[PDB]
């Protein structure tokens, strides 16, 4: 008659996060900017479904996730679907770790996305760059991904394979693999990863890319803490072209009591294309936020950023490669606040 | 072990909420008739969630809510996402009410949905018209709204701002701000609204609206009821022209035990435009309603109305103006349930 | 204070259900076998709500249901919407059974999905099959069924009609009415069946079909159990063409300890137009599956099949009919886990 947490088979989980961001265009066109800019209110809540299930007749744990997309974006409409973030099912051991399938984070994007592309400075890190055929996948369907234990409670490491975007829908060949290591050592943590990306059509080729990636990331117990990575994308078209871009995000975070200040910068240095250098195809950021602990399960924030993307290349099509830079340079004044159940 | 109110930071509920609907057309062709016309089912079923938190490091009370769409309305396709209907954050406090960020109704958009579009009034008095540019938004992402307390037990405001449109797409330059009043005075509430949009894009200019509503609504210990609504709407656009059109809206209930009785009349009057009447662009709506108090939860109801629209008119480019009436005038005969957990 | 199953009007429950599906093409063009074929998941995975109550003033007890989509199919992006699969409302009583109005199986549909479309024989004798019109609806909006009690420990009814896919969105005529018996005796069940459609538009015609099916399942204590059911489907144009085509589906498994083996075989044969026979108008399929029940609530298989599509045909208007094998012959390998909650 009375329940208790053994009476349910699942959890609902959430994340909800509000961030009202202003943003001030200067892309050349002034009704472009009209456009592009002003106050919208970015809505990344998200509700998920989660539980795990010990099988009678095996002995690694069964686990499966459900998570909703994010409900009422900037620059999208209402509504998302279940499923459109992290979902999988999975089998856990101790002795080691998990593998999970579906829809999951690339080990590389998993590193991109944090530290490096917080706070603010995803247009430039995560998505951002130059490069043709497909730098990385992100959150991506149709991946097996194993997360080992952390052995000798210092290192770990991740790693994946799946189908591409194409593939995905029976559209194409194309798939990737990737694997990233982690290693706590004192106040530090060094991380490295890899992806390779094969069999990609774009811009009339086929590509394969690979993308490297090293960093740091430290806590000190003045309050000071901070994260430095360096990354370098290759790619080779079917045609014979090579091309190479590189990139790095840094952030400095000062904590004291219930504040974290904290500065970002990040930057793509400019494209190379068979051996010459497209002179302004490079980007960085600046930014900086306040945040304030206002509970154990949220914070509230103020941020400020500014970007400042490339000038433009074609793709080997002859046609305007798209870039996170296409729709014009850009400064954002933002609050915002998260809470976690 | 065991599970109290407290273990769930959220909160599940939900409308539970079926119509099936006959159609009778009278377009003008038979084909069109045999095509809107027939049976169908109005499934507006939604689940929502919802909570509240009591940050440590604040004192008004955190609120959210994730409300999920219709999920198989009449005339459209299965399915609906969760955000698509009253989604957003906010924070409340006794001494100043409660302001909210997200999607929600605009302080007009409410009234005019409740009490006066129903039962079936909507075709003509909430989305009927004829008038050019935006005469008000509905359900509204990127909105700040607050709903003020009761003060003195009589009086409440509720005030809103927001992006338009295409600005929450970064496709536009709209916006709008609203105000509704509510004052109670024996048996009586008397309502007033405003709202004004801005930098509306339609029909090769920019247009501002303002819409102004009046009305009461009256509740007797002899189980009659009524409410009555006037609405005008005013529009200029920015070659210099100006409409106006105004409207009103009706209904008178007796409820005796576990039965109500509804009568309900809406219509729009003809537009003008730059001083001229448009001939023929009246809309109205007559609907009867008997509805059982089937539990203290839920509904069962029969309707019929009757829907005679306008004949048509040209915006200001020399085309025709979709209207609420384009489709053609129609009779509708409908039994319903709705259940609220 | 503390929480019992009266707390709550809704159950959340879910399908967790995740495919690993390798599929080989051989469609006679090799980039296209490429692209439709390799490894892909197939995340079946789903959540829905359901719930009763019993109205005060009202006998019969309401009943309802809102199931989401699958999470990540295979061959489809991410993601699926609240009230994709079977979303009704309805009431129940002993004497009569259950009647629901929504989003549900016909009682053909039902059938031919389970038991005769399992493992994988749905490309053939599910969607499959070259006949114009529409040979059944499978789920269906818009529609109302009852499923009587089981009389006399024995006997059952199905019985729907609904609207069209057309009529749905007020863009047609269309209809649609069924019904199925099954009769229960020691280790049989018969079944049989009928689905009558109506105003169908396609190639140019407006179509009626009616579709006929008869059945048997048994089980017996030595660990056998088998099914076979006949399929005859029949459809006239408007333009005075008649088509015929018939089918069937078997299926022979033994259970013993944690273990299933199946074996199953489905085919359509020749379509027949105006008294004549199309040549290479058939389809077949042939599938082996390993199951084993991991959890009372769970089961891990392997599956291979191999299907083997028609040649091709065109339609009344002298183009292709698209079919299950106009993308081409292929087999496919599969492991994967289903898990209820
Ligand atoms: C980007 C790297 C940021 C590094 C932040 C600083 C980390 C720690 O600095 C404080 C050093 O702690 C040692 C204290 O040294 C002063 C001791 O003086 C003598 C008293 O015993
Ligand atoms: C302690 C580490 C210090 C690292 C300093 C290296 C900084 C590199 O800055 C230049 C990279 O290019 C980014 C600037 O791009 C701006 C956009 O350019 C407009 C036309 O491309
Ligand atoms: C200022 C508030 O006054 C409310 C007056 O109510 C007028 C209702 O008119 C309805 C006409 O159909
Ligand atoms: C308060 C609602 C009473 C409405 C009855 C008016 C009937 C007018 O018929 C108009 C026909 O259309
Ligand atoms: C508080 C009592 C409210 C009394 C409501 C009376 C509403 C009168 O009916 C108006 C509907 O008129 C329908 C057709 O008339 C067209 C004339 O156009 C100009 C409007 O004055
Ligand atoms: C002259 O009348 C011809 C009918 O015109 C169509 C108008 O639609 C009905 C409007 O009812 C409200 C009138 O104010
Ligand atoms: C379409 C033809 C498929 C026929 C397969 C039938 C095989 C079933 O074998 C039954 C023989 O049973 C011997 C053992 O009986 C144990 C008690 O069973 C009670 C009835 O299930
Ligand atoms: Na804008
Ligand atoms: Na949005
Ligand atoms: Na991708
Ligand atoms: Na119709
Ligand atoms: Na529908
Ligand atoms: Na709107
Ligand atoms: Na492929
Ligand atoms: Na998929
Ligand atoms: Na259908």
């Amino acid at each position: 008659e009375y329940l208790t947490k053994d009476s349910f088979s699942y959890e609902v989980y959430g994340i909800i996060a509000m961030q009202a961001a202003y943003r001030d265009y200067d892309s050349g066109d002034a009704k472009q900017d009209d456009n592009l800019g002003g106050m919208q209110l970015n809505n990344e809540s998200r509700i998920g479904f989660r539980g795990k299930k010990q099988f009678a007749n095996f002995e690694p744990t069964f686990i499966w996730q459900i998570e909703g997309g994010y409900v009422d974006p900037s620059f999208g409409g209402e509504g998302a679907g279940l499923g459109e973030r992290d979902t999988f099912v999975g089998f856990e051991s101790a002795s080691w770790g998990q593998v999970r399938l579906g829809r999951v984070l690339t080990p590389m994007y998993e590193l991109v996305d944090w530290p490096a592309s917080n706070p603010g400075l995803g247009d430039v890190y995560d998505w951002g760059g130059a490069i043709g055929g497909a730098k990385y996948q992100d959150r991506q369907s149709n991946t097996i991904r194993w997360d080992s234990p952390m052995y000798a409670d210092k290192f770990s490491i991740d790693a994946a394979v799946g189908a591409g975007d194409k593939a995905g829908l029976g559209a194409g060949d194309d798939y990737w693999g990737g694997i990233a290591a982690h290693y706590k050592l004192g106040p530090l943590q060094l991380d490295a990863a890899y992806e390779g990306n094969r069999n990609i059509e774009a811009e009339g080729q086929t590509w394969e890319n690979n993308t490297y990636l090293v960093g740091v990331q430290g806590w000190f117990e003045n309050g000071i803490s901070f994260f430095a990575q360096y990354k370098y994308m290759e790619a080779d078209a079917s045609n014979g072209v090579n091309e190479k871009q590189d990139a790095m995000s840094a952030g400095l975070m000062y904590t004291t009591g219930d504040w974290q200040y904290k500065l970002g910068y990040a930057a793509n240095f400019d494209l190379e294309r068979d051996g010459k250098t497209l002179s302004n195809t490079s980007d960085d950021v600046v930014s900086a936020q306040i945040m304030y602990f206002v509970d154990p399960s949220a914070v509230l924030y103020a941020r400020a950023r500014m970007n400042d993307f490339n000038e433009g290349l074609d793709g080997l099509d002859d046609a305007a490669r798209w870039t996170s830079g296409t729709n014009g340079d850009y400064n954002e004044y933002s609050v915002g606040v998260e809470y976690y159940f």
